[PDB]
Protein backbone atom coordinates (compact mmCIF):
# COMPACT_ATOMS: atom_id res chain seq x y z
CA UNK A 1 0.00 0.00 0.00
CA UNK A 2 3.08 2.08 0.33
CA UNK A 3 3.98 2.26 -3.64
CA UNK A 4 0.58 3.38 -5.01
CA UNK A 5 0.51 6.97 -5.96
CA UNK A 6 2.14 9.75 -7.19
CA UNK A 7 5.87 9.61 -7.11
CA UNK A 8 8.05 13.15 -7.90
CA UNK A 9 11.90 12.95 -9.22
CA UNK A 10 15.17 15.23 -9.13
CA UNK A 11 14.06 16.31 -13.09
CA UNK A 12 11.06 16.90 -11.98
CA UNK A 13 8.93 13.68 -13.57
CA UNK A 14 5.83 12.27 -12.07
CA UNK A 15 5.05 8.89 -11.71
CA UNK A 16 1.60 7.79 -11.04
CA UNK A 17 1.33 4.21 -10.00
CA UNK A 18 -1.23 1.36 -9.13
CA UNK A 19 0.17 -1.72 -7.02
CA UNK A 20 -1.45 -4.36 -7.60
CA UNK A 21 -2.28 -6.71 -4.40
CA UNK A 22 -0.34 -9.67 -6.53
CA UNK A 23 2.71 -7.79 -7.84
CA UNK A 24 1.33 -5.85 -10.61
CA UNK A 25 2.48 -1.83 -11.68
CA UNK A 26 0.38 -0.30 -13.99
CA UNK A 27 0.26 3.66 -14.61
CA UNK A 28 1.53 6.49 -16.53
CA UNK A 29 4.76 8.49 -16.29
CA UNK A 30 5.37 11.95 -17.25
CA UNK A 31 9.06 13.22 -18.03
CA UNK A 32 10.09 16.66 -17.25
CA UNK A 33 13.39 16.34 -19.99
CA UNK A 34 14.03 14.49 -23.01
CA UNK A 35 12.04 13.89 -25.84
CA UNK A 36 8.68 13.64 -24.24
CA UNK A 37 5.49 15.48 -24.37
CA UNK A 38 2.75 14.25 -22.08
CA UNK A 39 1.82 11.18 -19.80
CA UNK A 40 3.20 7.82 -21.48
CA UNK A 41 1.96 4.30 -20.49
CA UNK A 42 3.71 2.11 -17.53
CA UNK A 43 4.01 -1.01 -16.48
CA UNK A 44 5.65 -3.05 -14.18
CA UNK A 45 6.14 -5.46 -11.04
CA UNK A 46 6.89 -5.30 -7.34
CA UNK A 47 7.62 -7.90 -4.63
CA UNK A 48 4.60 -8.00 -3.07
CA UNK A 49 5.88 -10.22 0.18
CA UNK A 50 8.83 -8.00 0.75
CA UNK A 51 11.54 -9.18 3.69
CA UNK A 52 10.33 -7.09 7.00
CA UNK A 53 13.19 -6.82 8.62
CA UNK A 54 14.37 -3.01 7.35
CA UNK A 55 14.78 -4.09 3.91
CA UNK A 56 13.70 -2.44 1.03
CA UNK A 57 11.06 -3.67 -1.43
CA UNK A 58 12.56 -4.68 -4.85
CA UNK A 59 10.51 -3.11 -8.13
CA UNK A 60 10.97 -2.35 -11.66
CA UNK A 61 8.75 -0.79 -14.36
CA UNK A 62 8.66 0.39 -18.13
CA UNK A 63 7.92 3.08 -20.32
CA UNK A 64 8.13 2.92 -23.93
CA UNK A 65 8.28 6.69 -25.29
CA UNK A 66 5.09 6.41 -27.99
CA UNK A 67 2.18 8.28 -27.15
CA UNK A 68 -0.70 10.50 -28.44
CA UNK A 69 1.51 13.36 -28.88
CA UNK A 70 5.61 12.09 -29.90
CA UNK A 71 7.09 8.71 -30.92
CA UNK A 72 10.86 8.29 -29.07
CA UNK A 73 11.36 4.89 -30.64
CA UNK A 74 12.74 4.36 -27.19
CA UNK A 75 12.14 2.75 -24.11
CA UNK A 76 13.27 3.20 -20.38
CA UNK A 77 13.03 0.76 -17.50
CA UNK A 78 13.70 1.62 -13.84
CA UNK A 79 15.03 -0.96 -11.64
CA UNK A 80 15.02 -0.18 -7.98
CA UNK A 81 13.96 -0.19 -4.80
CA UNK A 82 10.80 1.79 -2.53
CA UNK A 83 11.81 2.27 1.31
CA UNK A 84 8.64 3.18 3.60
CA UNK A 85 8.34 5.26 6.26
CA UNK A 86 7.97 9.06 7.15
CA UNK A 87 10.36 10.05 4.20
CA UNK A 88 9.12 7.26 1.47
CA UNK A 89 11.29 6.99 -1.24
CA UNK A 90 11.90 4.66 -4.34
CA UNK A 91 15.28 4.58 -5.01
CA UNK A 92 16.25 3.66 -9.02
CA UNK A 93 18.97 3.22 -11.58
CA UNK A 94 17.55 3.24 -15.41
CA UNK A 95 18.66 1.78 -18.41
CA UNK A 96 16.94 4.01 -21.72
CA UNK A 97 17.41 2.50 -24.90
CA UNK A 98 16.78 3.61 -28.46
CA UNK A 99 15.55 1.72 -31.26
CA UNK A 100 19.15 2.05 -33.54
CA UNK A 101 21.25 0.67 -36.55
CA UNK A 102 23.73 -2.11 -35.92
CA UNK A 103 26.55 -0.33 -36.59
CA UNK A 104 24.96 2.23 -33.68
CA UNK A 105 24.21 -0.66 -31.09
CA UNK A 106 27.04 0.10 -29.09
CA UNK A 107 25.02 3.51 -28.35
CA UNK A 108 21.71 2.57 -27.88
CA UNK A 109 21.37 2.75 -23.96
CA UNK A 110 21.94 5.37 -21.42
CA UNK A 111 22.49 4.52 -17.98
CA UNK A 112 20.93 6.93 -14.94
CA UNK A 113 19.35 7.54 -11.61
CA UNK A 114 16.22 8.78 -10.21
CA UNK A 115 15.05 9.30 -6.57
CA UNK A 116 11.39 9.68 -6.55
CA UNK A 117 9.64 10.99 -3.57
CA UNK A 118 6.04 11.89 -2.47
CA UNK A 119 6.19 15.38 -2.34
CA UNK A 120 7.67 17.82 -5.40
CA UNK A 121 11.24 18.74 -5.59
CA UNK B 1 4.62 -9.22 -35.09
CA UNK B 2 8.51 -10.47 -34.70
CA UNK B 3 8.53 -10.21 -31.10
CA UNK B 4 5.50 -12.51 -29.88
CA UNK B 5 6.80 -16.31 -29.33
CA UNK B 6 9.94 -18.11 -26.85
CA UNK B 7 12.75 -16.33 -27.07
CA UNK B 8 16.04 -18.30 -25.47
CA UNK B 9 19.25 -16.31 -23.82
CA UNK B 10 23.14 -17.12 -23.66
CA UNK B 11 22.32 -18.57 -19.81
CA UNK B 12 19.65 -21.41 -20.84
CA UNK B 13 17.07 -18.86 -20.01
CA UNK B 14 13.37 -18.90 -21.45
CA UNK B 15 10.85 -15.84 -22.41
CA UNK B 16 7.91 -16.24 -23.44
CA UNK B 17 6.19 -13.36 -24.73
CA UNK B 18 2.92 -11.39 -26.31
CA UNK B 19 3.43 -8.19 -28.07
CA UNK B 20 -0.03 -6.53 -28.15
CA UNK B 21 -0.67 -4.32 -30.83
CA UNK B 22 -1.02 -0.99 -28.90
CA UNK B 23 2.67 -1.56 -27.49
CA UNK B 24 2.20 -4.05 -24.16
CA UNK B 25 4.53 -6.56 -23.53
CA UNK B 26 3.42 -9.59 -21.14
CA UNK B 27 4.42 -13.11 -20.47
CA UNK B 28 6.49 -15.43 -18.28
CA UNK B 29 9.91 -15.59 -17.56
CA UNK B 30 11.98 -18.80 -16.60
CA UNK B 31 15.64 -18.28 -15.38
CA UNK B 32 18.26 -21.20 -15.92
CA UNK B 33 20.15 -19.16 -12.70
CA UNK B 34 20.06 -17.49 -9.51
CA UNK B 35 17.89 -17.74 -6.79
CA UNK B 36 14.85 -18.45 -9.30
CA UNK B 37 12.44 -21.89 -10.31
CA UNK B 38 9.75 -22.14 -12.46
CA UNK B 39 8.26 -19.33 -13.91
CA UNK B 40 7.55 -15.94 -13.35
CA UNK B 41 5.20 -13.55 -14.70
CA UNK B 42 6.60 -10.55 -16.55
CA UNK B 43 4.85 -7.09 -18.52
CA UNK B 44 6.70 -4.78 -20.24
CA UNK B 45 6.07 -2.43 -23.38
CA UNK B 46 7.77 -1.88 -26.95
CA UNK B 47 7.09 0.76 -29.53
CA UNK B 48 4.29 -0.53 -31.61
CA UNK B 49 5.66 1.82 -34.24
CA UNK B 50 9.68 1.83 -35.18
CA UNK B 51 11.71 3.00 -37.59
CA UNK B 52 11.66 1.51 -40.69
CA UNK B 53 15.04 2.41 -41.76
CA UNK B 54 17.15 -0.73 -40.55
CA UNK B 55 16.43 0.61 -37.06
CA UNK B 56 15.91 -1.81 -34.36
CA UNK B 57 12.56 -1.85 -32.03
CA UNK B 58 13.25 -0.35 -28.59
CA UNK B 59 11.59 -2.02 -25.81
CA UNK B 60 11.94 -3.22 -21.81
CA UNK B 61 10.23 -5.34 -19.07
CA UNK B 62 10.13 -6.62 -15.48
CA UNK B 63 10.46 -9.38 -13.39
CA UNK B 64 9.47 -9.72 -9.73
CA UNK B 65 11.57 -12.57 -8.60
CA UNK B 66 7.81 -13.94 -6.39
CA UNK B 67 6.34 -17.30 -7.65
CA UNK B 68 4.44 -20.18 -6.69
CA UNK B 69 7.48 -21.32 -5.81
CA UNK B 70 10.25 -19.11 -4.17
CA UNK B 71 10.22 -14.99 -3.38
CA UNK B 72 14.17 -13.63 -3.76
CA UNK B 73 13.25 -10.56 -2.94
CA UNK B 74 14.47 -8.80 -6.08
CA UNK B 75 13.57 -7.66 -9.38
CA UNK B 76 15.26 -7.33 -12.80
CA UNK B 77 14.26 -4.92 -15.88
CA UNK B 78 15.83 -5.72 -19.09
CA UNK B 79 16.42 -3.01 -21.61
CA UNK B 80 16.91 -3.26 -25.23
CA UNK B 81 16.11 -3.65 -28.91
CA UNK B 82 14.39 -5.97 -30.98
CA UNK B 83 16.34 -6.59 -34.47
CA UNK B 84 14.06 -8.80 -36.77
CA UNK B 85 15.32 -10.89 -40.27
CA UNK B 86 16.56 -14.22 -40.36
CA UNK B 87 18.74 -14.56 -37.15
CA UNK B 88 16.48 -12.26 -35.07
CA UNK B 89 17.54 -11.42 -31.34
CA UNK B 90 16.62 -8.95 -28.65
CA UNK B 91 20.01 -7.43 -27.26
CA UNK B 92 19.58 -6.37 -23.45
CA UNK B 93 21.34 -5.03 -20.54
CA UNK B 94 19.45 -5.31 -17.15
CA UNK B 95 19.68 -4.07 -14.01
CA UNK B 96 19.01 -6.72 -10.91
CA UNK B 97 17.77 -4.77 -7.94
CA UNK B 98 17.41 -6.60 -4.66
CA UNK B 99 15.95 -5.22 -1.18
CA UNK B 100 18.45 -4.42 0.91
CA UNK B 101 18.68 -2.62 4.60
CA UNK B 102 19.60 1.24 3.94
CA UNK B 103 23.07 0.66 4.67
CA UNK B 104 23.87 -2.12 1.82
CA UNK B 105 22.05 0.29 -0.88
CA UNK B 106 24.96 1.20 -2.48
CA UNK B 107 25.12 -2.54 -3.03
CA UNK B 108 21.25 -3.28 -4.30
CA UNK B 109 22.15 -3.99 -7.97
CA UNK B 110 24.41 -5.78 -10.35
CA UNK B 111 24.44 -5.07 -14.07
CA UNK B 112 24.46 -7.26 -17.03
CA UNK B 113 23.61 -8.61 -20.58
CA UNK B 114 21.66 -10.66 -22.18
CA UNK B 115 20.95 -11.81 -25.67
CA UNK B 116 17.95 -13.54 -27.00
CA UNK B 117 17.35 -15.74 -29.99
CA UNK B 118 14.90 -17.64 -31.43
CA UNK B 119 16.76 -20.66 -31.15
CA UNK B 120 17.94 -22.45 -27.65
CA UNK B 121 21.76 -21.74 -27.60
CA UNK C 1 43.44 22.69 -11.84
CA UNK C 2 39.96 22.43 -10.54
CA UNK C 3 40.04 18.37 -10.13
CA UNK C 4 43.06 17.96 -7.76
CA UNK C 5 42.45 18.03 -4.29
CA UNK C 6 40.22 15.50 -1.94
CA UNK C 7 36.66 14.70 -2.10
CA UNK C 8 34.21 12.96 -0.26
CA UNK C 9 30.81 10.66 -1.38
CA UNK C 10 27.76 10.50 -0.19
CA UNK C 11 28.93 7.36 1.83
CA UNK C 12 31.30 8.69 3.70
CA UNK C 13 34.46 7.90 1.17
CA UNK C 14 37.03 10.20 0.59
CA UNK C 15 38.92 10.23 -3.03
CA UNK C 16 42.49 12.54 -2.99
CA UNK C 17 43.44 13.18 -6.54
CA UNK C 18 46.30 14.82 -8.28
CA UNK C 19 45.24 15.58 -11.93
CA UNK C 20 47.96 16.37 -14.05
CA UNK C 21 48.54 18.36 -17.12
CA UNK C 22 48.13 16.07 -19.87
CA UNK C 23 45.14 14.01 -18.62
CA UNK C 24 46.46 11.69 -15.55
CA UNK C 25 44.73 10.96 -12.74
CA UNK C 26 46.42 9.75 -9.95
CA UNK C 27 46.11 9.51 -5.99
CA UNK C 28 44.16 6.75 -3.58
CA UNK C 29 40.73 6.27 -2.03
CA UNK C 30 39.50 5.49 1.13
CA UNK C 31 35.74 3.65 1.15
CA UNK C 32 33.64 3.99 4.28
CA UNK C 33 31.81 0.80 3.11
CA UNK C 34 32.50 -2.80 1.54
CA UNK C 35 35.26 -5.18 1.88
CA UNK C 36 37.82 -2.56 2.59
CA UNK C 37 40.35 -0.56 5.20
CA UNK C 38 42.77 2.08 4.52
CA UNK C 39 43.74 3.38 1.39
CA UNK C 40 43.71 2.35 -2.47
CA UNK C 41 45.65 3.49 -5.19
CA UNK C 42 43.77 4.79 -8.01
CA UNK C 43 44.74 5.81 -11.62
CA UNK C 44 42.17 7.37 -14.22
CA UNK C 45 41.79 9.85 -16.88
CA UNK C 46 40.86 12.95 -17.58
CA UNK C 47 39.97 15.81 -20.55
CA UNK C 48 42.67 18.00 -19.94
CA UNK C 49 40.79 20.59 -22.77
CA UNK C 50 37.30 20.78 -22.05
CA UNK C 51 34.58 22.49 -23.61
CA UNK C 52 34.15 25.89 -22.74
CA UNK C 53 30.41 26.47 -22.56
CA UNK C 54 29.34 25.23 -19.23
CA UNK C 55 29.74 21.67 -19.97
CA UNK C 56 31.27 18.95 -17.42
CA UNK C 57 34.87 17.73 -17.45
CA UNK C 58 34.82 14.18 -18.84
CA UNK C 59 36.63 11.77 -16.59
CA UNK C 60 37.27 8.27 -14.94
CA UNK C 61 39.00 6.38 -12.76
CA UNK C 62 39.75 2.99 -11.13
CA UNK C 63 40.46 1.26 -7.84
CA UNK C 64 41.72 -2.69 -7.16
CA UNK C 65 40.57 -3.25 -3.79
CA UNK C 66 43.85 -4.87 -3.15
CA UNK C 67 45.82 -2.80 -0.30
CA UNK C 68 48.37 -3.81 2.66
CA UNK C 69 45.28 -4.28 5.07
CA UNK C 70 42.93 -6.78 2.68
CA UNK C 71 42.67 -8.05 -1.19
CA UNK C 72 38.58 -7.85 -1.55
CA UNK C 73 39.18 -9.42 -5.39
CA UNK C 74 37.27 -6.73 -7.00
CA UNK C 75 37.82 -3.47 -9.29
CA UNK C 76 34.73 -0.36 -9.10
CA UNK C 77 35.79 2.20 -12.05
CA UNK C 78 34.08 5.71 -11.50
CA UNK C 79 32.62 7.21 -14.83
CA UNK C 80 31.77 11.04 -14.77
CA UNK C 81 32.17 14.56 -14.70
CA UNK C 82 33.58 17.51 -12.76
CA UNK C 83 31.28 20.77 -12.29
CA UNK C 84 33.38 23.54 -11.58
CA UNK C 85 31.98 26.67 -9.46
CA UNK C 86 31.30 27.74 -5.84
CA UNK C 87 29.57 24.19 -5.63
CA UNK C 88 31.81 22.26 -7.03
CA UNK C 89 31.23 18.49 -8.12
CA UNK C 90 32.46 14.79 -9.48
CA UNK C 91 28.98 13.26 -10.25
CA UNK C 92 29.47 9.48 -11.27
CA UNK C 93 28.04 6.00 -12.20
CA UNK C 94 30.20 3.15 -10.77
CA UNK C 95 30.59 -0.33 -12.17
CA UNK C 96 32.20 -2.80 -9.68
CA UNK C 97 33.46 -6.17 -10.46
CA UNK C 98 34.46 -9.12 -8.20
CA UNK C 99 36.45 -11.75 -9.54
CA UNK C 100 34.06 -14.65 -9.92
CA UNK C 101 33.89 -18.29 -11.48
CA UNK C 102 32.27 -18.91 -14.75
CA UNK C 103 28.73 -19.90 -13.79
CA UNK C 104 29.00 -16.67 -11.65
CA UNK C 105 29.82 -14.30 -13.97
CA UNK C 106 26.02 -13.36 -14.61
CA UNK C 107 26.69 -11.73 -10.72
CA UNK C 108 29.81 -10.74 -11.19
CA UNK C 109 29.39 -7.00 -11.80
CA UNK C 110 27.51 -4.51 -9.44
CA UNK C 111 26.85 -0.73 -10.53
CA UNK C 112 25.92 2.28 -8.26
CA UNK C 113 26.37 6.39 -8.24
CA UNK C 114 28.37 8.26 -6.30
CA UNK C 115 28.45 12.54 -6.21
CA UNK C 116 31.29 13.91 -5.05
CA UNK C 117 32.06 17.07 -3.20
CA UNK C 118 34.85 19.29 -1.88
CA UNK C 119 33.81 19.62 1.69
CA UNK C 120 32.07 16.48 3.68
CA UNK C 121 28.61 15.10 3.76
CA UNK D 1 51.43 -12.57 -17.00
CA UNK D 2 48.40 -13.04 -18.36
CA UNK D 3 47.03 -10.08 -18.65
CA UNK D 4 49.67 -8.47 -20.64
CA UNK D 5 49.44 -8.04 -23.90
CA UNK D 6 47.07 -6.99 -27.35
CA UNK D 7 43.52 -7.74 -26.82
CA UNK D 8 41.16 -7.43 -29.57
CA UNK D 9 37.00 -7.12 -28.91
CA UNK D 10 33.79 -7.55 -31.00
CA UNK D 11 34.01 -3.65 -32.39
CA UNK D 12 37.34 -4.45 -33.75
CA UNK D 13 38.83 -2.04 -31.70
CA UNK D 14 42.40 -3.08 -30.32
CA UNK D 15 43.46 -2.80 -26.42
CA UNK D 16 47.89 -3.06 -25.79
CA UNK D 17 48.39 -3.18 -22.04
CA UNK D 18 51.30 -3.80 -19.31
CA UNK D 19 50.53 -5.70 -15.89
CA UNK D 20 52.85 -4.01 -13.66
CA UNK D 21 53.72 -6.82 -10.70
CA UNK D 22 51.82 -4.37 -7.91
CA UNK D 23 48.51 -3.80 -9.82
CA UNK D 24 48.81 -1.07 -12.10
CA UNK D 25 47.65 -1.19 -15.94
CA UNK D 26 49.02 0.76 -18.77
CA UNK D 27 49.05 0.96 -22.68
CA UNK D 28 46.70 2.24 -25.21
CA UNK D 29 43.36 2.17 -26.91
CA UNK D 30 42.16 2.09 -30.32
CA UNK D 31 38.32 1.80 -30.91
CA UNK D 32 37.05 1.18 -34.27
CA UNK D 33 34.16 3.25 -33.68
CA UNK D 34 32.58 6.30 -32.59
CA UNK D 35 34.33 10.07 -32.23
CA UNK D 36 37.92 8.53 -32.49
CA UNK D 37 41.01 8.33 -34.26
CA UNK D 38 44.28 6.65 -33.17
CA UNK D 39 45.62 5.53 -30.20
CA UNK D 40 44.39 6.69 -26.68
CA UNK D 41 46.26 6.55 -23.44
CA UNK D 42 44.88 4.06 -20.88
CA UNK D 43 45.59 3.44 -17.58
CA UNK D 44 44.05 1.55 -14.84
CA UNK D 45 44.47 -1.43 -11.60
CA UNK D 46 43.72 -5.26 -11.44
CA UNK D 47 44.09 -7.40 -8.78
CA UNK D 48 47.66 -8.57 -8.51
CA UNK D 49 47.17 -11.55 -6.25
CA UNK D 50 43.61 -13.36 -7.52
CA UNK D 51 42.21 -16.20 -6.15
CA UNK D 52 43.06 -19.69 -7.32
CA UNK D 53 39.63 -21.44 -7.21
CA UNK D 54 38.51 -20.77 -10.78
CA UNK D 55 37.75 -17.37 -10.14
CA UNK D 56 38.31 -14.47 -12.20
CA UNK D 57 40.70 -11.31 -12.27
CA UNK D 58 39.43 -8.18 -11.07
CA UNK D 59 40.72 -5.37 -13.22
CA UNK D 60 39.54 -1.98 -14.81
CA UNK D 61 40.88 0.88 -16.70
CA UNK D 62 39.78 4.09 -18.33
CA UNK D 63 40.48 6.37 -21.21
CA UNK D 64 40.01 9.99 -22.20
CA UNK D 65 38.77 10.59 -25.49
CA UNK D 66 41.82 13.12 -26.50
CA UNK D 67 44.70 12.28 -28.78
CA UNK D 68 47.23 13.99 -31.07
CA UNK D 69 44.09 13.24 -33.66
CA UNK D 70 40.86 14.52 -31.59
CA UNK D 71 39.10 15.59 -28.30
CA UNK D 72 35.32 13.87 -28.10
CA UNK D 73 35.23 15.78 -24.48
CA UNK D 74 34.77 12.50 -23.06
CA UNK D 75 35.87 9.22 -21.46
CA UNK D 76 35.13 5.46 -20.93
CA UNK D 77 36.04 3.54 -17.94
CA UNK D 78 35.78 -0.49 -18.29
CA UNK D 79 35.21 -2.61 -15.68
CA UNK D 80 35.55 -6.37 -15.60
CA UNK D 81 37.16 -9.94 -15.06
CA UNK D 82 40.43 -11.74 -17.21
CA UNK D 83 39.68 -15.51 -17.21
CA UNK D 84 42.66 -17.13 -18.47
CA UNK D 85 43.54 -20.26 -20.13
CA UNK D 86 43.51 -21.60 -24.07
CA UNK D 87 40.87 -19.24 -24.59
CA UNK D 88 41.35 -16.28 -23.01
CA UNK D 89 39.07 -13.22 -22.20
CA UNK D 90 38.85 -9.97 -20.75
CA UNK D 91 34.54 -9.90 -20.10
CA UNK D 92 33.73 -6.30 -19.54
CA UNK D 93 30.99 -3.57 -18.94
CA UNK D 94 31.23 0.25 -19.81
CA UNK D 95 30.71 3.61 -19.38
CA UNK D 96 31.03 6.51 -21.38
CA UNK D 97 30.59 9.73 -20.04
CA UNK D 98 30.55 12.84 -21.74
CA UNK D 99 31.15 16.16 -20.63
CA UNK D 100 27.45 17.84 -20.95
CA UNK D 101 25.37 21.08 -19.52
CA UNK D 102 24.16 20.43 -16.02
CA UNK D 103 20.62 20.39 -18.05
CA UNK D 104 21.66 17.64 -20.42
CA UNK D 105 23.62 15.64 -17.38
CA UNK D 106 20.47 12.81 -17.12
CA UNK D 107 21.91 12.17 -20.71
CA UNK D 108 25.69 11.94 -20.21
CA UNK D 109 26.17 8.35 -19.80
CA UNK D 110 26.03 5.55 -22.21
CA UNK D 111 26.39 1.67 -20.61
CA UNK D 112 27.53 -1.45 -22.59
CA UNK D 113 29.85 -4.48 -22.88
CA UNK D 114 32.55 -5.46 -24.51
CA UNK D 115 34.32 -9.16 -24.94
CA UNK D 116 38.30 -9.39 -25.29
CA UNK D 117 39.85 -12.07 -26.76
CA UNK D 118 43.80 -12.59 -27.97
CA UNK D 119 42.91 -13.03 -31.58
CA UNK D 120 40.88 -10.95 -34.02
CA UNK D 121 37.02 -10.95 -34.47
O1 LIG E 1 14.24 11.15 -24.85
C1 LIG E 1 13.67 10.03 -24.89
O2 LIG E 1 14.11 9.08 -25.59
C2 LIG E 1 12.40 9.81 -24.11
C3 LIG E 1 12.38 10.53 -22.75
C4 LIG E 1 13.38 9.92 -21.76
C5 LIG E 1 13.33 10.60 -20.40
C6 LIG E 1 14.31 9.95 -19.42
S1 LIG E 1 13.78 8.37 -18.78
C7 LIG E 1 15.09 8.41 -17.58
C8 LIG E 1 15.13 9.87 -17.07
N1 LIG E 1 14.18 10.06 -15.97
C9 LIG E 1 13.21 10.91 -16.31
O3 LIG E 1 12.25 11.23 -15.59
N2 LIG E 1 13.39 11.36 -17.57
C10 LIG E 1 14.59 10.80 -18.17
O1 LIG F 1 18.66 -14.44 -8.02
C1 LIG F 1 17.68 -13.66 -8.09
O2 LIG F 1 17.59 -12.64 -7.37
C2 LIG F 1 16.55 -13.98 -9.05
C3 LIG F 1 17.02 -14.59 -10.37
C4 LIG F 1 17.80 -13.60 -11.23
C5 LIG F 1 18.23 -14.19 -12.57
C6 LIG F 1 18.97 -13.16 -13.42
S1 LIG F 1 17.92 -11.93 -14.17
C7 LIG F 1 19.28 -11.38 -15.18
C8 LIG F 1 19.99 -12.68 -15.63
N1 LIG F 1 19.37 -13.21 -16.85
C9 LIG F 1 18.81 -14.40 -16.62
O3 LIG F 1 18.18 -15.07 -17.46
N2 LIG F 1 18.98 -14.77 -15.34
C10 LIG F 1 19.74 -13.78 -14.59
O1 LIG G 1 33.56 -4.54 -1.23
C1 LIG G 1 34.42 -4.47 -2.13
O2 LIG G 1 34.50 -5.33 -3.05
C2 LIG G 1 35.44 -3.35 -2.11
C3 LIG G 1 34.88 -2.02 -1.62
C4 LIG G 1 33.88 -1.41 -2.61
C5 LIG G 1 33.35 -0.06 -2.15
C6 LIG G 1 32.38 0.53 -3.19
S1 LIG G 1 33.17 1.20 -4.64
C7 LIG G 1 31.64 1.96 -5.13
C8 LIG G 1 31.03 2.52 -3.82
N1 LIG G 1 31.53 3.86 -3.55
C9 LIG G 1 32.26 3.88 -2.42
O3 LIG G 1 32.84 4.88 -1.97
N2 LIG G 1 32.30 2.66 -1.87
C10 LIG G 1 31.54 1.69 -2.64
O1 LIG H 1 32.68 8.59 -29.24
C1 LIG H 1 33.36 8.86 -28.22
O2 LIG H 1 32.95 9.64 -27.33
C2 LIG H 1 34.75 8.28 -28.08
C3 LIG H 1 34.87 6.84 -28.60
C4 LIG H 1 34.09 5.84 -27.73
C5 LIG H 1 34.24 4.40 -28.22
C6 LIG H 1 33.48 3.43 -27.31
S1 LIG H 1 34.27 3.11 -25.74
C7 LIG H 1 33.14 1.77 -25.45
C8 LIG H 1 33.00 1.05 -26.81
N1 LIG H 1 34.06 0.05 -26.97
C9 LIG H 1 34.87 0.37 -27.98
O3 LIG H 1 35.87 -0.28 -28.32
N2 LIG H 1 34.47 1.50 -28.56
C10 LIG H 1 33.28 2.05 -27.93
Amino acid sequence: AGITGTWYNQLGSTFIVTAGADGALTGTYESAVGNAEGDYVLTGRYDSAPATDGSGTALGWTVAWKNNYRNAHSATTWSGQYVGGAEARINTQWLLTSGTTEANAWKSTLVGHDTFTKVKP
